[PDB]
């Protein structure tokens, strides 16, 4: 529920490379990783529990479905393989709870979202935080991803990141834990990595923008996408990303550190936030705040015989609705039905789990989380009608609960 | 550019069911069917060019990556297999144009969207849409479908569905084009298919919801999704979905039908509005909306040896983007290593597309519509760095480009 300050830093590809290759004493990348140092020390000495990591998926883990906001809501993400395997590292913890009072908190102020779990992170992620963070066994703080969908456009307009940022902002200090959270926006500077105009930069724009975002962040919130494009590179635009992380400090921040190198593509720029708390009172209350973010399913307890698929219960499913989803594969479900044990041993799924779908307890699969449309598909594999399904539900025959319906259909 | 008007449709599976298994005579059913018979017959008469289709995916096509307004923005779709194979129906085609167009103005607006282009549509398409629609061979209009995030709470409120609406049909209006357009809310009305509270229905709800909806839909926009569950069921509450299609038209509507029948799980229930048009001239006019929507990328075209990835351009490199991405895939790419020739002939890949990833030919594939960080999937894969391909580019040697470069490094 406090946030401590933010971070900008690049995420380019480059920064992973230079790190897994040790080259903190070459000539060009040594000022670089020391450029690096005191968010390093920041993020060591202030310890937060959690990162709001603002980033963007290099069409890997995102492509043929492709969101503007996808809030990372799972238990752990690991690094993605993008076409060399996956870097060695280990996977970072993510925040649930926190995740979803977030969600709560954006869709109340009528942002509209996309939730994910289980998919790597790439480099957007991994990139940056391997050189922030020591990682030798796990790593030293949670994660909530938050995956922008700036690469194929239309996409939001700067003020839209800018005003997530600030809902962002009450949606953290509302949250009733007493952690320390950090938010980081990566991406940037400039950079063209695409047609014959690849190479472009300009390091006088690039000051301009960090000056700004810094110390006059709403004169940046009329840019549009040409504007940016023009002044930064075509992908030099992803830095309403930054927008997005400086709207969620406070409209006064206090500038720790500052850094710039330009040796190849892309600007390999750093900045350190310091949050100065809130100059005055929110215009909502943290208990008013929590209240309206609770409306849509306030009372929704005294519903009986509901489980409501809420983020909360569908990362507590998690592995057994992602299991029974592979039904909707021919060679899974054919295995399914005649080879089950061996899927099962090559399975994450608990034994709990296993025992679930083994004796087709079907209303015990609700109780534990997994969402009917799972087991409507499990139901079709092995030629057990819905009937069968909402019969065991509700306790009744199959006659019984059929003579509840006007027509046994 | 015109809306004619909309209709509403549950989309249960079961309607797929008695049409598969060929239930037209039978004595539940025939009934049923009946009901459908004025929406069928008004489709088939008034010939949309397009129809918009809102539903929702059943955890099907959309699981692990769950969005709240999933625009297709693709050429095709095709039926999904939903763990008994695919139904036997035809392709149904998309507009990319339209699609477009609408999010364009949907993000002018604030609206946040999800695109996506290839993946299977299920029941909630093609449950209803096979008995509305003739299809033995194809179908008879084009659809932009819109897949809405109702199953995993938190959801956008009822009156953020509404907006959608309301916004939606101005984006369609302003559409340059001069083609008839009808829409399409569905699911519902009142069910619960899961927990000891299955079986629930409220037939009184169902028809005061289908009143309302039709002459005084502002009236629903403060319900929440405890007021909907506990009234209509749990599933029941996806209603949000007939609310959006419904602010998609005209203030005031012509009911031309309403039916409802309750055999089973689920309220099966249909709707025809027609529109009525505007009144008044819009809060903006199409010229103006026209332009606020181009705003963001007014004027990109004077940036050179620039290809921006927008929907048009990301649906025509989507087979040989989908194909490059396939790379992050350990077998897949040990197969376009040893046998790219194998490989090729089994993809669905035009020969141009096969030509450019078999020569190399890295600024015909930006010219093409291949985004970046696929060629920079397909340069690792066979061991050649960023380098050379922003060289091959800028048409320069790797000496000469890096020499723009402040140092000379490797990666
Ligand atoms: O090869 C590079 O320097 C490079 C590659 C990337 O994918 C990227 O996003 C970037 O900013 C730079
Ligand atoms: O077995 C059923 O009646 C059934 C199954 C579904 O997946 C569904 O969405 C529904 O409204 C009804
Ligand atoms: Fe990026
Ligand atoms: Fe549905």
């Amino acid at each position: 529920a406090k946030i401590i300050g933010g971070f900008a830093v690049s995420h380019t590809p480059t920064i992973a490379f230079a790190h897994d290759a040790n080259k903190y004493d070459d000539p060009v990348w040594a000022p670089i990783f020391q450029g690096f140092e005191p968010v390093k020390q920041w993020l060591a000495e202030q310890k937060p529990d959690v990162t709001f990591y603002v980033y963007n998926d290099h069409m890997t883990s995102f492509f043929e479905h492709y969101s503007h906001f996808a809030l990372g809501v799972g238990e752990e993400y690991s690094p993605a393989d993008e076409g060399g395997g996956q870097r060695d590292l280990p996977p970072i913890k993510g925040d649930p709870e926190l995740a979803k009072h977030i969600a709560e908190c954006l869709v109340a102020d009528e942002f509209d979202l996309a939730y994910w779990q289980g998919m790597g992170l790439d480099f957007g992620a991994f990139s940056p935080l391997s050189v922030l963070l020591p990682h030798e066994h796990g790593w030293p703080c949670r994660i909530v991803p938050l995956q922008c969908g700036v690469l194929q456009h239309p996409i939001p307009k700067a003020r839209r990141f800018w005003n997530f940022g600030r809902s962002l902002r009450r949606a953290i200090q509302s949250y009733p834990r007493d952690i320390k959270v950090a938010i980081a926006g990566t991406g940037g500077l400039s950079h063209q990595v695409h047609g014959e105009r690849a190479g472009f930069n300009n390091t006088e724009w690039d000051m301009e923008f960090m000056e700004r975002l810094a110390n006059d962040p709403e004169s940046l919130l009329g840019a549009t996408v040409t504007d940016l494009a023009k002044k930064g590179g075509w992908e030099g635009a992803e830095v309403v990303m930054w927008l997005l992380m400086r709207g969620a400090l406070s409209p006064e921040v206090k500038t720790l550190h500052q850094s710039y190198f330009l040796p190849s593509m892309t600007a390999i720029a750093t900045m350190l936030f310091e949050d100065q708390g809130d100059a005055a009172p929110p215009a909502e209350s943290d208990e008013a705040l929590r209240a309206r973010a609770k409306r849509e399913l306030a009372g929704v307890e005294e519903i009986e015989g509901t489980y409501p698929f809420t983020i909360d219960r569908a990362v507590k499913g998690f592995r057994i609705n992602h299991f029974l989803h592979r039904l909707i594969e021919p060679d899974f479900r054919k295995r399914f039905v005649e080879d089950p044990e061996g899927l099962f041993a090559e399975s994450d799924l608990t034994e709990e789990e296993k025992s679930l779908i083994r004796n087709r307890d079907w209303i015990g699969m609700i109780h534990y989380g997994v969402i009917f449309f799972m087991l409507e598909k499990m139901a079709a594999v092995l030629g057990i009608g819905n009937i069968d399904v909402y019969a065991a539900f509700r306790g009744l025959s199959v006659p019984e609960f059929q003579k509840t319906r006007n027509a046994a259909i």
